[PDB]
């Protein structure tokens, strides 16, 4: 699917993203929202809270509000890999679930095999927002024991 | 045991507990602190720093001091089910253990089964603030391996 | 090794290490760098920030910059056991790696076994930063799974 482009006006950039990245690892969240994914890249692209992401995929469409070679501002590590080497991608409608949700969760999984292939980033380098900081995110994935069959639809699937 | 209220003033909710909230876990910390709930909930309710807790447990009473069905911040997680969706117990004296201490956990046994019984909370929803933002809380639990020794003695009587 | 010495002026205690500790765990980290361990402490002294760690080990030497009976906010958990109870010690050259991070890493394995003994510190209290806040620290040695080999090493040396 084709990722949309609504990145952040560049007099923005000290504020979500003000470092150049060189894309190692590939961080997977949730929104812990209900949100589609124009919402929560328009909401995060506009406000002025240190705090961002890369992409935001709902059960429609894939959007990037963040230049996949800037960092974001979503791992909660401070200066540390997760926010200054990952590319952070979130799955919308995770708060009350339901079919939009996994609909969401299976179009990441075609979002993460393109930002692999870009950055040729490997499978062991996709990873859990709680891997870096230890905050229970993806809270439904981890929740709901989704993690281990989505890094296999990742690995190995042809979508 | 009887859960006294001492809840912050509803002028304060923006920072204390902003959000109305359906209970679906129950979170146990340590204070790590050696001070009475009382004490604890005084300058939880008062202060003006987006910290909070919703009940304090020691060796003689239980305070609340946010409301059941009002978030709070406390397991770290920002916007997350740990802050949005659970109900978190302090239990204090744990800095320096002792009698206190263990009375005062065995007090939170009842304070969580109370409110099990209240929200229909399972027993598999008792969560601990680690399990949310990996903090290591509560510590002494965690230290001396009695998490799952406690979660028998909800489950039970 | 020996531990050369390089601490703090008494005026900014306040904000390197405000509190009096009594050791009672070993928290071992990875800078993210590829500074050496003159460097590290050096600027973690220089600077006033709420941010240091006791002992900085590259692969040629040792630096303390804190008093090992303070506190050294360097575990990300506030007021928590791990900036309260724990010496931190930082491994230099990890961002990058290469043969003078492992070495640095023997080395560490030194200055860990020498803050045991000193202290009587058990092995198992012996953490890594993840475990007190859920940081991804030591990154490096985390990444590779090399903490049970670590700790292996300092039970025998
Ligand atoms: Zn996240
Ligand atoms: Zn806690
Ligand atoms: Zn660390």
């Amino acid at each position: 699917m084709e990722i949309r482009k609504k990145l952040v006006v560049p007099s923005k950039y000290g504020t979500k993203c003000p470092y150049t990245m060189k894309p190692k690892y590939i961080t997977v969240h949730n929104t812990y929202n209900d949100a589609p994914a124009e919402n929560e890249v328009n909401y995060m692209i506009t406000n002025n809270n240190e705090v961002s992401f890369h992409v935001a995929v709902d059960d429609k469409q894939a959007i990037q509000g963040i230049p996949w070679e800037r960092n974001a501002w979503a791992c909660g590590d401070g200066n540390g890999p997760g926010n200054r080497e990952s590319i952070s991608v979130e799955i919308c409608y995770s708060k009350s679930g339901g079919d939009r949700y996994y609909k969401a969760e299976n179009n990441a999984v075609d979002v993460v095999r393109q930002l692999m292939s870009m950055y040729n980033i490997p499978i062991e380098n996709v990873r859990t927002h709680q891997s870096w900081s230890g905050k229970y995110c993806p809270h439904r994935m981890l929740a709901e024991g989704r993690w281990g069959a989505f890094i296999q639809k990742v690995k190995s699937g042809n979508v």
